[PDB]
């Protein structure tokens, strides 16, 4: 009755991408680095780790520093945008988000995060997850163009939040994008409503 | 096609009834406490403020604490069930637990509880939520009796696992109890398979 929208949260409403580059710029300023216009593929460690050995570690050490995840910027339009979202008659909008492997800092700031940019009563909507395809709703707002998981049918429908890794990537009908938050993002829910 | 479990943390992994009281207890010894046998309601802070004024701000800084949630007991016989659970054909476990409204700690100890019960290739299967009706599943085992949220028609089936404060409730038929680990939990599972 209530449509449901997930909405991810690195890479769609945090700038992972921006706060990773000028963090791993600063710490290592000698190595050569993935200027964001030549990302690909959704995997940091990866394309560092082809661009050079060892780079997949450093890359990895960024994120797993304490105020890494605290300390990144809301990306344009994506705390305006969720908030009258989350306003809007029958929409139940959830942030969903994977945490690391190491876990002494990314979900205790993950947490700070939304209450910072949304405020103390935002953190009910908050479903930390490996598994996105175990979490039920309309949709899925999320920049990963490969979400699999224990469910091999979600129920959500997942739109393409456009980033420098994918946007260069040709999807398959009748997968779909929501471009930045500056793009219709109403039109889309509109079209899954009854 | 595979049997997905969502299995709580507290009250049905970790005893937090009686880490809560043990803490309680040693923390403030002339308070009235509630024994075990005379809780009665899901909400511990709840009875403890019906008890005597000022005595749920009390309860509550008790698993507000840090290692509160870390030094949790497993209840008997959850360890070893959930890992067997895990590795039975056609069986997806996953850990679902909620937050409290503090995050500075709880977070974080829950990941570490599951790493040294579970392993590390155990934190893949945790769900944080407070909201377990949007995680879609075959079964849910909590102790809580109401559990609801967003979706109101959730896709899993609530089996209610007895705990102190539930242990007198008459449900509703069809509604069906998981006694203890010790009690037939493999049956209630194949009562769900094809
Ligand atoms: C880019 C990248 C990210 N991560 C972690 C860090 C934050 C989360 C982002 O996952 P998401 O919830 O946005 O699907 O995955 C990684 O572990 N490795 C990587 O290469
Ligand atoms: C008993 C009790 C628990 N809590 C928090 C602390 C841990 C979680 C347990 O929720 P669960 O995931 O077991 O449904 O809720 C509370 O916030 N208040 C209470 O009175
Ligand atoms: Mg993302
Ligand atoms: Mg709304
Ligand atoms: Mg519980
Ligand atoms: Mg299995």
């Amino acid at each position: 009755r209530a449509l449901r929208v997930l909405v991810n949260m690195d890479g769609v409403l945090a700038d992972f991408e921006g706060g990773f580059l000028r963090k791993f710029r600063a710490r290592f300023p000698d190595q050569p680095f993935i200027a964001l216009e030549d990302r690909r593929g959704f995997w940091v460690s990866e394309q560092y780790g082809r661009l050079r050995p060892g780079l997949s570690e450093k890359a990895i050490s960024i994120w797993e520093s304490k105020n890494f995840f605290f300390e990144l910027e809301p990306l344009p339009g994506a705390v305006e945008a969720v908030k009258e979202m989350a306003s809007l008659q029958n929409t139940d909008v959830f942030i969903c988000t994977s945490p690391i492997k190491m876990f002494k800092y990314c979900p205790y700031e993950k947490y700070a995060w939304v209450e910072k940019y949304f405020g103390p009563d935002f953190l009910e909507q908050i479903v930390l997850t490996r598994d996105k395809t175990v979490v039920s709703a309309d949709l899925l707002i999320d920049d990963r163009p490969d979400i699999t998981g224990a469910e091999p049918t979600p129920s959500w429908e997942h739109v393409l939040f456009t980033a420098c890794h994918n946007q260069h990537l040709q999807l398959q009908p009748p997968r779909r994008r929501l471009h930045s938050w500056a793009d219709d993002w109403k039109a889309i829910l509109d079209s899954k409503r009854p």
